[PDB]
């Protein structure tokens, strides 16, 4: 609750994060769980690779620990692996860096916790329900009695928004004005959109937070980028910077692939064995979280809009079905149900046609076939592909391509609403492919745009008196 | 798209059908599947009857083809069956007639496909979503460039409706004015309605398309039927025509009965073994598809109205109270749950409840009793809308009996609202009974009405300038 | 159908009750069942205690009637119990009083039947179905022919409402103006509300129907209560009356506690046995039925409003959930699904991973763990605005505290919206506690309010020309 002591963007961001992860205790536990998941993936994997004797486990009454090798031997068997030891050393260095960041992260969050309790007066018990609007009302009312900020200017409730969302408004405006290569023309497919978690991380590491970024303070743009002249040397410097960051990505490719290959397999293989159709459900597409997002919109407001409008969008995506597939389903159901009805009447009649060594199995198969076809056979209604279903999905999100409103029922509309709707299997595939795809897009497709990026940041960056250097659109 | 290359109706109907079966390819496949279903039913049945050695299959490790007899013997075993060979010859003649009609139909449908692509400019890809609306308005614009009709004003298409629906408006007006015997007074039941697929086929074969029908052209009524005189000789001729068509039906009775047998088996017996309650769901009743029809209404508009209004109608069939029972359920649940609670508290206390000769059986029977009663006990706070149910169903249908609106809750209303919405099982039964019932209704109940049918077709048949001879009501 | 034979209330109320219990035959049967439930509870209550030899039943093949003792001995064993014989004599006297009231009631309900059939012309078959408005539309039109009572007033169309609901409007206005102690401040809990069936019965027995009540006729207030003077002696007399009625309650406490014990114990426990979560569902309360009730509102209109608005209220009560647990669920699901995915991949790979010392149990326990966690994981995309919903509950219930509309999401709102909506189990507990709690509230908390009760009944009691003495608010 101190008198404007440390850079603001961070203080406010931390305050917001503490409100989101409902309370200090919850947040601390969440971070600890995040650290234990990494360590568990890595240690479980290195235990499966190195310590388990699969041959004895498989064939050659056996108790579970009959497989495992004693530690006095596991250490030697894992140590005589140069590749494994190297991956483990890099993994442990990343881990130690994350644990050290966590330490302070909590040493700096105890300060926000005391801020809440003593200056805002919202106990951690009343915080999951304290709500954002009131807190906003609390912080802005607190600004007076207790000194905070320069005091040159009193808070105005949009300052806090700019502080929390400075770099995110920049991402919104970058993606909105078609910088930042996302569209690609793949052979054998339409124009794909490839925007992942790692790619946006790299874009922010290149532009916003790094050793030689565009920003020096986290609230002020470096002095040269405001100058009209020397734009070409700045463009060359940015191009070289992004070249070398792309090369670091290309060199780290195997390790992130491993983790990506690994964590992912673990994450959904359970779900696959349970309900293989959970991966057929659709999610709201990182490109699409950035496209449908307003300028000064905190994460919880975007997500509230995005799930208020989720079931209309699933009703839309499921409303168009192939007639042909429908006809094939109907007739395959007829022929399979006919052969099965005959075989069922026989097994009912005598019961020794049952479990024909061949028949029983087919009966099931044929049963699987009839069930699949009946699932593909449409049932009555839901065929609208309506202007109206779109007319509600839009009412939620509020943005649509302008060539969508008329032809809501075509393959052009579905195909590029498809890109926003993101069925998950692809997400998981698209997050797997990002280790190997992000360096080459970063080296080839973005380096030509560096001279346009420089002109964006020079042209669209306003200095607002209290907040510093913010995007020009987010005003 | 040759100008006046044909009478308007056999062209417009085909165009409409091509829009419905979404595209030429789809339609072709659908027809092929329709031809393969007939051939499969007949060949599978004759294989089951004639080639399989059931004794070895049942009792006397055995592979499946150990049952089947070699073809060199199947041919002789199926050939030495006069009844089977005769049924197969009649079946093959009907099949060959259907295959020849199919070849002629696709040779005539390639012309409609070229019509679409070249004169309407709707590719087969944009046709499942082109929409009827698009083409119906569009052709009317084509009427200028690619001319049709020797002397044609741009098609209002109001007329075009007339072309597609000439004979169907006649059926609607026949059933609407209570010609065409449908109501019957069966002993042991109320007034049944018996209107099937075969019966309406026979009515149309008698009245509209045949060797000596009422119509000579498909768009013009024969010249004598417009004359007021000679009505009695025309009535006698129509009566003799329908007598002999009924006798042809009576002679073909065994074959159509056999057909309705096997197709259903395969079609339904599978569904019975899977979900015996799927046949308890209700369907919209061929009488009822003709009763709830609306002026000049293409099939897809009727079906859209009919399924928009399907779930309200199931909630209605579902809704009525049976109140006195409710009380019996409540109080039987009380007394049974009381005795069971005592016996349960005892078996929990000591666990030596058993050895009583009937105890355990008493607990099980009492549990069944409580569960049945609780199923009959209405759920509290379950809303009831008799007025609404007999209101929203009408809003979707738009036609109502004048004695339904007041007493929505009586057995008179349910009993005759049932016929319109009758359940699938009585549908399958009523389609089974039509081979044996259609000839006798056709001979006995319709031949007395021939003099009224003649007066209908003389009185209600207007000559509209562009379309020809249409029903007088459908104007 | 005669003229003014009985008090209008004693006629109109009966007419309304006959419409509610749909018909005379129903009403009778319901009353008979009500009489048989009392006698059945008391019977075994006494057969289980007195005639059954539990020792032989438990331990010392045995048929059920091997336990029971012969009647020649049951009579002596139940007769040599002074406490049991005394409870049975009091129970039999209450029963005989109820049976005599039942005979008198059906002898008076036949008259009413005849009223329906002959003067209203609504047969008992068309009654469950008559609908309320129609009777209203029938009785008021009948007032001309079979003249109604005095016939002083033609039907008011409100008069019937006042007649049926005279004392209930008084209860509504008493509870509405915070007479009638309901709120209590218990230690260890918030302000509890204790309003039961027995408490409201006692309030009505004290105020409305008794030997020395406020009312002498059932439609006229005693003459002294209209006088401004002598208010203090009337207050003292009312205080003494309620003191002695409270003392009668305190003396009858053991018997009502037992009966409350017996009648309740039997019913609910079995249900809990079946589904222990049925008692976690919530019901509207005697209170809350009196708080949310309009003035001249018949019981069926209140209950229609109350169940139209029941599911919104359950959605509200279930909306608040722990942030912390969620996190535990998510991460336990991760770790369990990870170990299970590994073990599943192994059992798929070789199939002999199974049959290992812990193999056929770890997979099952881990599957249960993942399923439990996934049930605790909230559905992502799940939209709950607690604040928004209360709006629909209000649209149905129609009454609310002012300080709810803003803070719909707080514990203050839930805590006192809890009182209106409390779950069954506290209902059954609160009906159990009323025998022992009603006398002390009646003696201590209401006797101080007697001088305010007298001033209420003097100030708010209007004489309306046709109906007599009605509450002043219910106008």
């Amino acid at each position: 609750p101190w008198h404007h002591i440390e850079n603001l963007d961070l203080f406010f961001s931390r305050v917001y994060n503490l409100h989101q992860k409902n309370g200090f205790t919850c947040m601390l536990i969440g971070e600890i769980f995040e650290l234990m998941q990494f360590l568990f993936v890595v240690a479980f994997t290195t235990f499966l690779v190195s310590c388990v004797d699969y041959d004895i486990l498989f064939a050659n009454k056996v108790t579970l620990p009959d497989a495992f090798l004693p530690a006095q031997v596991c250490s030697a068997r894992i140590q005589e692996n140069g590749s494994l030891i190297t991956i483990l050393v890099i993994a442990g260095v990343f881990w130690i860096h994350r644990l050290i960041k966590f330490i302070y992260n909590i040493c700096c969050y105890w300060e926000i916790h005391s801020f809440y309790l003593h200056a805002l007066r919202i106990p951690m018990s009343a915080l999951p329900y304290c709500t954002w609007q009131e807190v906003q009302a609390r912080i802005v009312q607190t600004q007076k009695e207790h000194q905070i900020c320069i005091h040159k200017r009193e808070l105005t409730e949009l300052d806090i928004y700019h502080r929390i969302l400075r770099f995110q408004n920049y991402m919104v405006a970058l993606v909105n004005k078609s910088l930042l290569p996302l569209r690609f023309r793949l052979p054998g497919l339409g124009e794909a959109v490839f925007f992942t978690r790692g790619l946006k991380y790299n874009f922010e590491l290149i532009l916003f937070w790094g050793p030689g970024s565009l920003f020096l303070n986290e609230w002020s743009l470096k002095a040269e980028y405001k100058r009209g002249g020397q734009r070409l040397e700045l463009a060359q410097r940015l191009s070289n910077r992004i070249l070398w960051i792309g090369i670091a990505n290309f060199l780290l490719c195997p390790l992130i692939l491993i983790w990506q290959i690994l964590y992912a397999f673990f994450s959904y293989a359970e779900v696959l064995k349970r309900e293989p159709g959970a991966l057929g459900a659709r999610c709201w597409s990182l490109y699409g979280r950035c496209y449908l997002r307003h300028f000064n919109e905190l994460e919880h407001e975007l997500q509230s809009r995005l799930n208020r409008g989720y079931k209309p969008a699933s009703k839309y995506m499921n409303c168009f079905l192939s007639p042909l597939l429908t006809l094939l389903a109907k007739n395959g159901a007829f022929f399979a149900g006919s052969i099965l009805a005959v075989l069922i009447a026989l097994t009912i009649y005598d019961e020794d046609v049952l479990a024909v060594e061949h028949v029983l199995t087919t009966v099931t198969l044929l049963g699987v076939t009839v069930t699949v076809c009946r699932s593909f056979i449409p049932d009555q209604h839901m065929v609208f592909c309506p202007e109206q279903l779109l007319r509600v999905i839009l009412a939620h999100i509020h943005y649509m391509p302008d060539h969508w409103q008329g032809n809501a029922h075509r393959s052009q509309t579905r195909d590029e609403f498809a890109q926003l709707f993101q069925y998950k299997a692809v997400f998981i595939l698209e997050e797997l492919l990002s280790p190997i795809v992000t360096p080459l897009i970063l080296i080839f497709c973005l380096r030509p745009r560096a001279l346009e990026i420089i002109d964006f940041f020079r042209n669209f960056t306003v200095e607002v008196v209290g907040v510093g250097d913010t995007c020009s659109f987010a005003q």
